């Protein structure tokens, strides 16, 4: 017999879990228990109290920050059985995981950052991008468990693969941001969007920002909800905590933060990440599309 | 087929004019008198004195600055005869090519600002990307010419493809110095470059920048000179100009400039425009890689 | 002698009040209205365009170059030789070296002469002011401003548009930096009083802390004396000085990207203090 | 009542003598020869690190926090109930609130007292005292501060800290904008004296501009008196304050990575001021 257990079901975790679901008997829990219900349902995992999580063999979790994760790690602390991994595939913070690591570590349960990447189209193909950190042996042990990733890639020890995630998402952060402020003033003096970015494209300021949401969700005034804008900035606030660790000089990144905080106080935490453009939109008083 | 004629045989324009002198009669003028000569006997093109360029159906310039095509324009100005067309892919400024533009206008000259991308190599291979500014109906008249491109977008009027030329460079600064900034930070607290960019590449962070220009020089040290820091410099003053014309709130590109210009002091002109990273490896005490 | 006063705003008005109890004063505002009032009020002779060449000196505080251009054109056919022309405007370097060429075909000497103060400062006449020119027109011009106190010769045309510029440039960043720091204290507890009075005895003091913040901010009057419009003007003539050598200025070139998303989001009507409203927006809470 | 002090640096050693001039006076310093040279010349007596428990006040004022409860620990299994701790290094405020529990196990009342003024100040015993602590604590303590002049209570603990910190980030600001468009303007032909005789009288001076720049850039002299290390330790400071709400502060926040440049580059241990020099180096002209 085989047992693994999924805890989060939100945008990312409730298509992550099905992808275990379908290959592995998967237990199932979210706060608002009536999605976990609905994933039953609707993949054949089984929903159960938070309690019985501490059942599997692997316990995975997709929270919104390493704060929720503490209060999960607590509540199933007593019931916790040795032998068992936990992976957490929520964008966390280095420092504070690493912590949680030692305190599981208490109960004989290996913890394992890994967050990923490649948004909820991607959690929903099963492909998404997977940075580990944490013990080799423990990696080489959870491969196959990851029924959601294609490329799966061990950076380093625990925390590890938290940091990589949140300089990731400030990278998309600043070139996404940085392509709007350009698209801004071409779209101003009467330059062709579309035009534009497919020029952009097929040169050497192409990004992922400019190849695959601009034109998706910017240009059509689409501006699906995938992403929360709130989420974003609070990856954004873990990268400043990687920047901290030399403290280098940073200029562009630590800009980044702030721009994307004007757009969370402007557009509120629940808009999509990619509506921070949307600010810009609203100070030049024209749409880039 | 119609003569065409090409001034300025530099690193982009001895070839492209290659392109041309190989499908239709061509005229070629370089201040440098043997570069023409040499172009001449290498593909069979006509080496002559600038007034003889208006004898051509299409002018193409390929200089500096749109202050040397000004200075050309002026000197062949009593020359120019109606009907032609002037395809000028100078990395030209926005304002300043719209007034040319009406000044050739006025002796039935066509212009159209067609900067590109795709660098020596696309040149040599004749596969460049062109962004054409213009009218729609001088557009479909030139694109039949322009045999050293491949990909040739229409982005919009008169500068609208000098202005696409600068924004495109000014998002590449942003996205390279930005991705330094990252790994630096990761490179510090253990994180293998090579690691990060393996996730990064395969996730939403991604850019040309990370993809083709840090792996392959960057961690390499190879550092291979294509565009130098002080162009580069120089193009993000153009692209300033382009912010200038609404003045719309743009922090992250306006900030850009002023860390290259750091860059282009400390290192000198000279240098690279990749090479921009090693001033972040200097402050850093690491390199890259 | 005869001087003339063209421009009754803010500034304008209460300085040519100042020489108006000096030198017999002719005065001329767009909305003549203004003009009248003024006359009535200071014994100055409100008088059609055309009239202000009578004057030895002549005096403008407008919006920018481009008024002081329109103006200087339409006097063009009356201007007489040996006319000094003092411009008060917070005007662009360069278009005003092209103006003090095209008015010496009339013989008639300019000086930028913008002024620091404010309103306050116009009305008590103790205005800065920083010329620029030739220094026996410097030595000419001086006797007459009746509404400055400190007056420095910066250099040729030019110079004094640009040292206004730089000034009201750090003006900018330290009244701004200043509004980001007292909004985190207020945050967590310590009261924008407590935090500027110790702040105004120590190390980061400014004009700014002491005399903008305090008054304007935490009693929440902001008073309209100078047009946040006005300030993104200033700190775009600032942007073209350092465009000369285009040395490395990060904080100064972010400083007017942030003034204008003030500019977009409070009009260009608001007071220049006010652009510390956006910050209080965004924090969701005042500076007190 | 005795009283002691440990930390003789640049500010501590005069610091130290104000209070060994009005009260029994305990020394110590890391490096002890500092201690007795400051007895010989103050009348203080230069103790072991434990003997400084025998006071009802102890002052510090060390490099950082980490310092601070290095000494603290260390004396930790002799200190008495009843004493207080006045901290006047430019600390960090949460480090500093679990300082103060860790000494309340003593029986020990803790009070941040970060102080501006320079090391002249210092000398003159005039410097600006910003307290963070109990209101009782506050007022047995204000008696014992003869270094001092002004001395504002703005919080509990850690909010001295925290006020310092921002306080040292508007410095930073106001200093490195004024280089940058004093350079500009240098670099057109304006004189930094010209340019700054006019600001020091308009609405852009600072005390950066005022007692900073003129002082010490203009002349060349550059003196050493607060390391550019310790200010982008306060910077770093003042960024945690800023984390704890996290509103929009582009400027602060753009500030603290300049900063760090000119440390890279010049070295920690420069004079604070030095790191307009940075500017100068990239500028290829003195400002001047
Ligand atoms: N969306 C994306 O494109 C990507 C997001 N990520 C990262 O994945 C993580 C989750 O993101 P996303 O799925 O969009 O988030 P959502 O907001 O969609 O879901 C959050 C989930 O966490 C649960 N939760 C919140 N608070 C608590 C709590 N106190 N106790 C228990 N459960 C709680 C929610 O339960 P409930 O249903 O009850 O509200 C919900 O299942 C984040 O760290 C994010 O940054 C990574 C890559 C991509
Ligand atoms: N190199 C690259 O990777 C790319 C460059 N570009 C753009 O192409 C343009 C030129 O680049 P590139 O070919 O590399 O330049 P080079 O420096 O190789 O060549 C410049 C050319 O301009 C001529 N020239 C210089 N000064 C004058 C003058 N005062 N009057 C007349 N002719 C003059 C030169 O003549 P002479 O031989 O006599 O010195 C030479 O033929 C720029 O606008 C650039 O931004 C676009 C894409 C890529
Ligand atoms: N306010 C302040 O605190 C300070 C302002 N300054 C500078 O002084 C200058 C004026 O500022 P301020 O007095 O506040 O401005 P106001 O907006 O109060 O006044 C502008 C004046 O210019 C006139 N004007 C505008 N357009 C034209 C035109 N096309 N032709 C003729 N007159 C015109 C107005 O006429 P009308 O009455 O008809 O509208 C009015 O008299 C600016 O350059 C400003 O930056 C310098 C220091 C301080
Ligand atoms: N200089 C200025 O203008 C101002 C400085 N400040 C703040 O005051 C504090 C001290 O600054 P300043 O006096 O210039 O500093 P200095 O570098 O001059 O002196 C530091 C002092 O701390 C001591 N010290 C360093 N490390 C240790 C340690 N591990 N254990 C015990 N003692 C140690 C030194 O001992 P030793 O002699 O043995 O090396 C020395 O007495 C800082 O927090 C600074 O930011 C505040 C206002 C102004």
């Amino acid at each position: 017999m085989e047992k693994v257990a999924f805890i989060g079901l939100g945008a990312m975790g409730y298509p992550m879990a099905g992808h275990l679901a379908r290959r592995f008997p998967t237990l199932v829990w979210n706060r608002t228990f009536e999605k976990a219900l609905r994933h039953q349902e609707e993949f054949g995992s089984e929903a159960v109290p938070l309690e019985r999580v501490a059942e599997a063999r692997v316990i995975f979790t997709c929270l919104p920050t390493t704060r929720e994760v503490y209060e999960v790690a607590e509540a199933l602390y007593p019931y916790l059985r040795e032998g068992t991994y936990w992976v957490d595939a929520t964008s966390g913070e280095p420092e504070a995981s690493r912590r949680l690591a030692e305190r599981l570590r208490e109960k004989g349960v290996t913890y394992l950052d890994a967050p990923v990447s490649g948004g909820t189209s991607g959690a929903e193909a099963g492909t998404l991008t997977v940075m580990l950190g944490g013990p080799e042996e423990a990696v080489e042990r959870v491969r196959p468990f990851l029924a959601y990733a294609k490329k799966v890639v061990h950076v380093g020890p625990v925390g590890a693969g938290h940091a990589v995630k949140a300089i990731n998402n400030a990278l998309l952060a600043v070139n996404l941001w940085a392509a709007g402020e350009g698209l801004l003033a071409l779209v101003k003096q009467g330059v062709s969007a579309e035009k534009a970015l497919e020029v952009i494209n097929a040169s050497s300021g192409r990004s992922n920002a400019t190849e695959n949401l601009i034109p998706q969700r910017v240009l059509t005034r689409a501006f699906p909800k995938t992403f929360a804008l709130g989420l974003l900035v609070k990856d954004l606030g873990i990268a400043m905590g990687v920047l901290d660790g030399e403290k280098a000089p940073s200029p562009l990144l630590r800009l980044a933060r702030e721009v994307y905080e004007m757009a969370k106080r402007e557009l509120g935490p629940d808009a999509d990440h990619v509506e921070a453009l949307r600010l810009l939109e609203r100070w030049g008083g024209v749409e880039i599309r």
